[PDB]
């Protein structure tokens, strides 16, 4: 069963809402005692997306290590991502220590920082070159080098310093600006471009930390980018594509972090996007 006749019949049936609310039931639950202790309440944007104790990443300056992330390790797809929610405006130091203490080479943003008018991210990188961010509490500073506005996304170079050391690095912000308000794009076309110019940066290889994905919660959205990014890979790597069980890849995403695909729309997107972009591959 080729994932495009298996979708046929989901469409047909009206089904994907059956099919989610499946995944629901079988995922996996395990402790969130750390993201849940009294002094981390300001440092989580949603009391019911919490990462797991067992794949949290922790900020390593001792005082309090918390952040609201997930390591997601992909051991047959041999690629590792890390799940954050959107900054909060005390958040911001604590997400760039993350990507220096971390080695990320690549952010992944699935959102507006604004949307239907409400906050959604607080802006954590700048937006002028002349204008760079200290963030004091974790001694980093970030400029912006350059960027490259396209019609469905964005890409910039930042510089990231540790103030401490006077080490600086690249990092590349991969910002996915379309996003509909409501819903799902239409159409993955210009999602998968998307994820192809992460691909091609080199953001996503071993020689680096994990990528940093985030859009709000770090769970839907953020969810759909990678699940269609292992699921692709496992395509590619397995002698036969169309044993690529996608829900059962989303369920061992979810063993690390809580909530990945938060609607049925966003299932049927993924689906849609794996589907699109083996035709490439
Ligand atoms: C033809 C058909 C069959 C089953 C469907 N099931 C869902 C669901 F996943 F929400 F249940 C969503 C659909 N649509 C509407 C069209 N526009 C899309 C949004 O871009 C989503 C959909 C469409
Ligand atoms: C030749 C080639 C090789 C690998 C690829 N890998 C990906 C993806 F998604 F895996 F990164 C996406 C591709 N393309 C680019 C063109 N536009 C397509 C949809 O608009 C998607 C792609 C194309």
């Amino acid at each position: 069963m080729e994932m495009e006749k298996e979708f046929e019949q989901i469409d047909k049936s009206g089904s994907w809402a059956a099919i989610y609310q499946d995944i629901r039931h079988e995922a996996s639950d395990f402790p969130c005692r750390v993201a849940k202790l009294p002094k981390n309440k300001n440092r989580n944007r949603y009391r019911d997306v919490s990462p797991f104790d067992h794949s949290r990443i922790k900020l390593h300056q001792e005082d309090n290590d918390y952040i609201n992330a997930s390591l997601i390790k992909m051991e047959e797809a041999q690629r590792s991502y890390i799940l954050t929610q959107g900054p909060l405006p005390n958040t911001c130091g604590h997400f760039w220590e993350m990507v220096w203490e971390q080695k990320s080479r690549g952010v992944v943003m699935l959102n507006r920082v604004m949307e239907k008018g409400s906050l959604k991210c607080a802006q954590y990188w700048p937006q002028k070159e002349e204008k760079e961010m200290i963030f004091e509490d974790t001694n980093l500073k970030l400029t912006l080098i350059s960027e490259d506005i396209k019609s469905y996304y964005t890409v910039r170079q930042l510089e990231l310093e540790n103030l401490t050391t006077q080490e600086t690095r690249e990092i590349l912000h991969f910002h996915y600006t379309t996003w509909p308000d409501f819903g799902v794009p239409e159409s993955p076309a210009s999602f998968l471009n998307f994820l192809f110019k992460v691909r091609e940066s080199g953001s996503l290889s071993p020689e680096h930390g994990p990528v940093v994905v985030h859009c709000s919660a770090g769970i839907g959205r953020s969810g759909t980018f990678c699940l269609a990014d292992t699921c692709l890979l496992l395509m590619d790597k397995r002698k036969d594509p169309s044993s690529v069980d996608i829900k059962k890849v989303l369920l061992e995403m979810r063993k690390f972090r809580m909530g990945l695909i938060q609607t049925a729309d966003q299932l049927r997107f993924s689906y849609l996007a794996v589907i699109e972009g083996a035709k490439f591959i």
